[PDB]
C-alpha cells in the first residue's frame, strides 16, 4: 500500500467515521501513518481529498461490477438485478467503513456534492445501458413500454435504497442477520415484475 | 368566505411558498390576509407556530380528501382503488402548486419544527397502508409472495415514485402539466403489472 493509497484509506474511515465537517486532514494523516504535509502534497486540500477517496471507493464498486457482469451478462436481465442486488448487499455487510463513508455525500458543500454526483452518473452508465439493452429483448406485455419498464424498475430501487439507508446504515450486523431475509424478498420482488411486463 | 384564521392559514401556505422560510414575513402575510399584523400573533405564537399550523391545515386538507376516497371508492379490487387514488393525488398535485410550494420549504425549516411535522406525517397515511395491509387477505398471491412480501413491496415502490416525483417536479408546475398525461398513463400500467405479477 502506498502513501497516497495509504492516505485514501485513512480518508474514507474518517470521514465515515466523523463526517465531513468534523474530519481533519490531521486525523487522517495520524490514521495513514504518514506526515501531515503529505496529504496537501497528494491532494490540493480537505475537499479535493474527498473527492478522490469517493472517486476511489466508486472505482472498486465498477470494478465489482465489470466483474459481475462480465460473469453473468447472460442471465435474463430480472435474474441478473437480483444477484446484482445480493452481491452489492454482501459488499456493504462486508465492507462497513466504505458504507458510512459512501453516505456523506449528503452532508458536504454544495459544489463538491454536485461535481460527485455528475461522476456517480458516468461510473454506472454501463449498468443502465445493459438494463436498457436487455429491457428491449424481453417480450413485455401490452402497453408496457421499454421507458414504462425502465422507470418502474428505476422507482423502485431508489425506494429499496432509501429504505436500506433508513434501516441498515451503520448498522452492519443487523444486514447480516436480515440478509437471508432481504434476499429473499428481493427475488420475490423481481420476480413479480417480470410476471406482469412481460406476456 | 374564509374566517380571518383561516384566510390567515391560506395567506401563509402561499407567502411561505413563494419566498420560503426565512425570506417570508408576517407583515406580507397578514396583507395577503387582509388582517392587521397583530392578529397574526394574536392566533399563532410566532413565525415557526405559524407555519406548524399551516402545514397541519393542508395536510388535513389532503388528508380528508383520501378519507372520503375509501369510503366511497372503498371495497374495490385493490389494485384499482390504488390506480385511483393516486390519480386523485397527482390532478391535486397539478392544480394545488401553491400547496405544492409550500410543502417542499419543510427541508428549509428549523429541525426541532421538521421533526415534529415529520411525525405527524408519519401517522398522516397509516389509515392508506392499514386499508392496502387488510385487503391483501383478500387476494389470491402469486406462490412466495406473502402478504410480508406484497405490503413492502407496495410501500418501497411508492416511496420510490414519491421520491423521483419531487426530484423531478419540485418547482416546476410548468414541466409536471406538460408531463400529467403520460404520467397518468404510466400510472394505470403500472399497476396493471403489480395486479398481474402479485395475484394468481
Amino acid at each position: 500500500l502506498s502513501k497516497r493509497d495509504a492516505i485514501l484509506k485513512a480518508a474514507v474511515e474518517v470521514f465515515g467515521k466523523k463526517g465531513y465537517d468534523r474530519a481533519t486532514t490531521d486525523e487522517i494523516a495520524e490514521k495513514a501513518g504518514v506526515a501531515k504535509g503529505l496529504i496537501f502534497h497528494y491532494f490540493k486540500n480537505k475537499e479535493e481529498l474527498y473527492y478522490q477517496a469517493y472517486m476511489s471507493v466508486t472505482e472498486k464498486l465498477q470494478k465489482e461490477f465489470e466483474n459481475f457482469l462480465m460473469k453473468n451478462r447472460n442471465r435474463d436481465i430480472f435474474d441478473f438485478m437480483e444477484r446484482w442486488i445480493e452481491k452489492k448487499l454482501e459488499y456493504s455487510a462486508s465492507h462497513p467503513e466504505e458504507a458510512d463513508f459512501l453516505i456523506t455525500l449528503v452532508s458536504v458543500d454544495e459544489g463538491l456534492r454536485k461535481r460527485i454526483l455528475l461522476d456517480l452518473e458516468k461510473s454506472q452508465r454501463v449498468f443502465f445501458d445493459f438494463v436498457r439493452e436487455k429491457l428491449k429483448d424481453l417480450d413485455l406485455a401490452e402497453d408496457v413500454t421499454e421507458e414504462i419498464a425502465l422507470k418502474f424498475l428505476m422507482w423502485f430501487f431508489s425506494g429499496f435504497e432509501e429504505v436500506y439507508l433508513r434501516t441498515y446504515q451503520g448498522k452492519p450486523e443487523l444486514l447480516k442477520r436480515d440478509m437471508n431475509t432481504l434476499v429473499e424478498e428481493v427475488k420475490v420482488m423481481l420476480r413479480i415484475l417480470k410476471k406482469g411486463m412481460t406476456k
